[PDB]
């Protein structure tokens, strides 16, 4: 189920902060952000943490397939309970920023940085704000 | 030009504010924020400054027409420098501000707040940020 969904056509990446507010209801769901490239709506950067089995999944789906999965341990998050996802990209990563620490980077597959022109915010997610702020300067 | 647009489809309207932060690039153009409505995109809400005349046009499409234009009595806008705008809607109203003060409140003409989805954003306007945010206690 799409929740949110942001088309910025001058290119989000990289160089834009944006931050996720939300609480997820079930404590066995999942929710993904997603940024996606044009042409053909390629998702660059693919967040998902997965409730169920406390881990964040992140990939990229290109050439329309799934890519190496980069699974991740540390899962700052509580069914129920509102968070902050604060991503931003530079030059090389993206960059994971969860209740104000640190959590993950994840390095360019989509080296067409100034082409990810959407994000999507999909499933389990009750969203309370999305901000998407331009940085680099 | 389409300069950004975001899509709500549980509705982002009423009971939310969006916060548009930007400068004109030209001195004499213009740029609309428009609040679109599910089905086909149609236009609920527009807000039009017009920097060659310094008006503010608000008007929705509605009935296969534009309705009657409110023309504002003042523009607070200058070109070419970053500004704040604001928009939050009640039950009754979608409320304009700029720089946290209140311009202009404009009548719901499409009552079919919920399916007010998208927020759209055209012409002469270089986003610096967006913002959308849920009123917690509506």
């Amino acid at each position: 189920a799409l929740r949110f969904e942001a088309l910025y056509p001058e290119g989000m990446c990289p160089g834009w902060s944006v931050v996720v507010k939300g609480k997820t209801s079930s404590n066995t769901s999942m929710f993904e952000i997603n940024f996606l490239s044009h042409p053909g709506d390629q998702i660059a950067f693919h967040f998902n943490p997965r409730f169920a089995s406390s881990r964040i999944v992140c990939n990229s789906f290109l050439a329309n397939h799934w890519g190496k999965e980069e699974v991740n341990k540390t899962f700052p998050f509580e069914a129920k309970e509102p968070f902050q996802v604060e991503i931003y990209s530079d030059q090389d990563y993206f960059h994971i920023f969860i209740d104000e620490n640190k959590i993950l980077q994840y390095k360019h597959r989509q080296k067409q940085l100034s082409s990810i022109t959407k994000l999507q915010i999909l499933n389990d997610i009750e969203i309370s704000s999305v901000e998407i702020t331009k940085r680099g300067l």
